[PDB]
């Protein structure tokens, strides 16, 4: 009638993995702004907030099953960025990790038979195919137009209202 | 600014993260514990919470600095009641308070008016912050000691400063 | 459809039935002990499950097979308290939960993807079910013990989930 | 109330019930033989049939008596044609029909006038239901005889009595 | 993706546009016929499967593959009549179900969750084609055996699913 | 009284080679996306959906005039292209095959005296001049300014709304 | 305009307007034997020609030639039956037709650039009158075996192209 420890722990670190990708997006654009990629910076704080959502929904359905969400220590998430791309690099392979980490939970799931969590982490897996689509989006428009303070200059506008 | 003051505008910052976990953190033992109102106004003033640590990153960004996101303890603890909870909010609180006193005494200090400029905004915050979570706490000692008086403090946390 | 997978689905049907029969008896007791705010919730909540009847039936009719309603047995009870009638319904609806997850298992086995999507809606509505009924349970413990305890959460449930 | 009048007021509560569940199976041999119109009649016409146990229900609990749900025998059955299904629904609201008479008899000869009045919304629609259920054997019998009339009835029937 | 999945996945789309043209070539027939409206529902619903074929086209290029539109075989058939066209639609449809159930087997086989949660939109599609393709059907073995008849079903063809 | 059989199967080709031409843009779309180029694969997604309705008012010509639309077997649009440049050369090369074979169409219909079939096409005559106008236009972007990463960023944002 | 153009068009002129009479002559056959929808379809056409009538008329007069009525032969006739009435109608739209294409190949032939394009109207128009007189004897080969048959395409009739 209850969750498995297993599926209650492994819910409970992908909530953790969320606040991380919220405080990370957050610590990116202070990098942004301090390299003057303003518009880079405002997408990575709405999508900070964004991920704040992702962890309270995972939150929300630990405490509607009955069990306490606990949030961990948290790593800082401060990092040396080379360019603008590179840091866009590292937003891509995040959202890969988190992209797995939602897959196993899923595959999990249904090795244990939990099937009210597989259909809780749908949303995820959709929502995660979404921002492969997103991020991916970023790195190809500075693949192709990146290579210049001019179209650094255009796609940095772009970010500014990106997504919105 | 100075080095002194870069310094404790990023400590500022990631306390007031800090306090952003600490209350969703508390938001979970309250559901746990079945005070969904609590936990509603707990995750709200989480939200809330972030706004400030917010506006000291912008503030460092502003002035050319950098700021910085440290290793954030886990706020994990266990309470022995609803009230316990709402004395550690309080606490808490009045810990903010205390660093943002010691904020503004140090930009004063080192003549740093646009800093001290600043912080009034905490200042004034902090004052609201301090007579919002008494409140709670003094509702709770009147009529907390029920079951009954739970269950109305509990509904009037759910919509409490909305 | 499989056979095995058909007589399980038609069974649901005859839960979900039952359990609109049991909840519209269920509201009698609180009537009869003076509790009309449950009675309310609880023919709202008997209205709530003959959909989740006629969502199978349909599921049913629509795959070329005929449910079949089959003898409901009496769903009368003796209570001893409004407290021990929730508790029955939160049982009531784990074993619901426990049923639609044999079912997408089953599914799941006999390689029946059709079924398993259909099936989700109840995953879904069964979380929800269980949060509601266990609210239920957690207001009365808090606060159920006193006649104005029960006063006051009989009035929640007047206009609960409307 | 009187006993005997506790006791008739029961068993036609649990009638309704019947007729309910009754109408429910056969718009599934309807939609099982193709005529998704009539089915959507008879879906309609149980969920009515719900509405007059509930008022029935609600008198009991009224006068301070306790509704008993009673076991309610499977309402399966097979049906040789689309007319023979509507014949036995006509057959079952004369059922319906001569049971409020007899309701009515007890009422006004054991001086009951609470009932009697209660009563009075049973007999107005007990001959609307006549009405109605007569029409469609008349529909069936004047234009029945052949695919297409069925065709043209069975539409009529998926949006008749709205 | 793997590349079992890739081939499946493009196969699916190619196995759409296929169904648009089929659909489109039977509105042909229709029209050549005289049945008007048979053929608008069916130039509707070649339009529809043009979704199904984008939606599948889509999800190629968002997983960074390569859609590939490979050579498609002439729909041009005859047909004896216009229930004849209405099992093959249907026919078709059964196949398209059948390849999507495929599809979502070997998704959940690979442990492809991005792809098997895609699928459900399929699954969920394939049901409601069926109940439409199967409507039509018995709507012609029940009407259809004359020229009222065929008139009629015609007739509500022109606007059926709109 | 009725279509010649030559003017019917004309017109039943026309009608095949915009079938054609649909698939042949929803085909090129994927080599644009799978470029990154997601403008210029919107543009001819949107394209592609027209070439439809030019089949679809050929197909409604046959069966108002009491004939039978055939689909025949349609090629595989499938092709490598080394740019975007030579993508857009190819639709412009194509968009002047329809034409020219609108214009035998138009040239066999008055050799015919079918005035009616002669009056169906003009609507297709004007058409195709607008179709060359658009695609020549998009060439024109390209060899002026698609010489570059941020040149054909531009370009590329430009035809995400182009002719809408 | 070259005399064999001028003389081509009035006849055509002519042509239409015997058209309108004999549609309105038609009318009265089919109110004579009770198919009033027929007959207003046929009485609103009539109008309809005369419009066409008065777009070679204004031809005429805008060209400096003065457009000639002649002596209309009486356009009665008898029919032996509703099908056979529209056959009648829609061979005399295939004259019609037939004349149009003549006048356009003269047009053409005498370099009449002004009067082939003024013609264009008229090809236009004679591919819809062809396809609506069309869909009459396809609607009334289909369903128009039965006085049930007839009395529905009357009634369709009624409002057909309104
Ligand atoms: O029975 O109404
Ligand atoms: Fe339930
Ligand atoms: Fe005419
Ligand atoms: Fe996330
Ligand atoms: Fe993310
Ligand atoms: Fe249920
Ligand atoms: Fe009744
Ligand atoms: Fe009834
Ligand atoms: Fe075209
Ligand atoms: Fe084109
Ligand atoms: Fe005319
Ligand atoms: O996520
Ligand atoms: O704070
Ligand atoms: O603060
Ligand atoms: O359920
Ligand atoms: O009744
Ligand atoms: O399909
Ligand atoms: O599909
Ligand atoms: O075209
Ligand atoms: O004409």
């Amino acid at each position: 009638h209850h969750l498995k420890p297993e599926m209650i722990e492994k819910l409970n670190e992908q909530m953790n993995l969320e606040l991380y990708a919220s405080l990370l997006y957050q610590q990116m654009s202070a990098w942004c702004s301090y390299h003057t990629f303003e518009g880079a910076a405002a997408f990575l704080r709405r999508h900070a907030q964004e991920e704040m959502t992702h962890m309270q929904r995972l939150f929300d359905y630990l405490t509607d099953t009955g069990n306490l969400p606990r949030i961990n220590t948290v790593e800082s998430p401060f990092a040396e960025y080379s360019s603008l791309d590179e840091l866009f690099q590292e937003t891509y392979k995040h959202e890969q990790l988190i992209t797995q980490k939602i897959n196993e939970l899923a595959h999990a799931a249904m090795t244990n038979q939990d099937y009210p969590t597989f259909n809780f982490l749908q949303w995820y897996v959709s929502e995660q195919h979404e921002e492969e689509k997103l991020f991916k989006s970023i790195i190809d428009k500075l693949s192709l137009a990146g290579k210049s303070g001019e179209g650094l200059y255009f796609i940095d506008k772009e970010l500014s209202t990106l997504d919105t």
